[PDB]
């Protein structure tokens, strides 16, 4: 008899049990509604007559009706269990206003009756997963994407950066593209092929202009995607130039600081005596990590950006796309954790607002 870990993020929810090793429920975070109630993988198939509505948006919630809907969908059918039996660890965005996580306790505590509940901050609980404590994550989901500054298992609020430059963007930026070669990808489930492609074929780039040099001169990079239906579409230098976004903003008519110097600039903003175990701690997560070439290329920027003499160390554990969970079933699992929650009782003397005190 253990924990629950359920991490909820802009895409998908990523639920299961404290002490497993990956998630058993996987699904996007969408709920439907017909212009009676549906959630999960059931959501998106149907939509042609519905209205999806994702209650998280960039990794902050702003719907409380949809939210509780989809943690009624994950306890009830996808998990099967039922909530006033288990604690559960939830996850909150790194600067989740204190309202937010206030409001997520009532609804656990009152509406599903959790005998023990717990947020902890997505970003720390990766650094967790593989295996630290001090650091800085760069964490980049489908919605939004963080540089986290850590120490000693404590985030630094004056340290985060948020940028709004994420997988959904990127899957929006792929079309871009590829409809300026020709291409057309109208309809939404023509966009799910855009999403996959992004996902099985980009990469990133080590020296860009030399890349796009390459692709320019021979075809040495093309790959085919075959479509379900038979046609074979040819992806070239769009390949890379979708996740070069994240280095550089401007792709997409942003004036932001790429991925790069968002961490950077996050590591800067922190105690100098602190940097160097963060220059050398970095670790990616989120599946907007995924692309081949990330580490190198910003181990190739990140080192230009600092001190010449500096020890630069990208991380990127294998399994970085669940690495939030993990992290967390890592944690309600820790026998010395297991008298760290709030417990039913002890939100009936104190509300919400204990959610605080208990949860640095
Ligand atoms: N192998 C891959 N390569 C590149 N991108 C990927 C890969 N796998 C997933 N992604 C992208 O990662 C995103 C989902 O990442 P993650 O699970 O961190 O999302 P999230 O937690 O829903 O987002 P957020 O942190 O923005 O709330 C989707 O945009 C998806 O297109
Ligand atoms: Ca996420």
């Amino acid at each position: 008899v253990a924990a629950l870990v359920v991490d909820n993020g802009s895409g998908m929810c990523k639920a299961g049990f404290a002490g497993d090793d990956a998630p058993r429920a996987v699904f996007p975070s969408i709920v439907g509604r017909p212009r009676d109630s549906y959630v999960g993988d059931e959501a998106q198939s149907k939509r042609g007559i519905l209205t999806l509505k994702y209650p998280i948006e960039h990794g902050i919630v702003t719907n409380w009706d949809d939210m509780e809907k989809i943690w009624h969908h994950t306890f009830y059918n996808e998990l099967r269990v039922a909530p006033e039996e288990h604690p559960v660890l939830l996850t909150e965005a790194p600067l989740n206003p204190k309202a937010n996580r206030e409001k997520m306790t009532q609804i656990m505590f009152e509406t599903f009756n959790t005998p023990a509940m717990y947020v902890a901050i997505q970003a720390v609980l990766s650094l967790y997963a593989s295996g630290r404590t001090t650091g800085i994550v760069l964490d980049s989901g489908d919605g939004v994407s963080h540089t986290v500054p850590i120490y000693e298992g404590y985030a630094l609020p004056h340290a985060i950066l948020r940028l709004d430059l994420a997988g959904r963007d990127l899957t929006d930026y792929l079309m871009k593209i590829l409809t300026e070669r020709g291409y057309s990808f109208t309809t939404t489930e023509e966009r799910e092929i855009v999403r996959d492609i992004k996902e099985k074929l980009c990469y990133v780039a080590l020296d860009f202009e030399q890349e796009m040099a390459t692709a320019a001169s021979s075809s040495s990079l093309e790959k085919s995607y075959e479509l379900k239906d038979g046609q074979v579409i040819t992806i070239g230098n769009e390949r890379f130039r979708c996740p070069e976004a994240l280095f550089q903003p401007s792709f997409l008519g942003m004036e932001a600081c790429g991925i790069h110097e968002t961490t950077y600039n996050s590591i800067m903003k922190c105690d100098v005596d602190i940097r160097k175990d963060l220059y050398a701690n970095t670790v990616l997560s989120g599946g907007t990590t995924m692309y081949p070439g990330i580490a190198d290329r910003m181990q190739k920027e990140i080192t230009a950006l600092a001190p010449s003499t500096m020890k630069i160390k990208i991380i990127a554990p294998p399994e970085r796309k669940y690495s939030v969970w993990i992290g967390g079933s890592i944690l309600a699992s820790l026998s010395t954790f297991q008298q760290m929650w709030i417990s039913k009782q002890e939100y009936d003397e104190s509300g919400p607002s204990i959610v605080h005190r208990k949860c640095f």
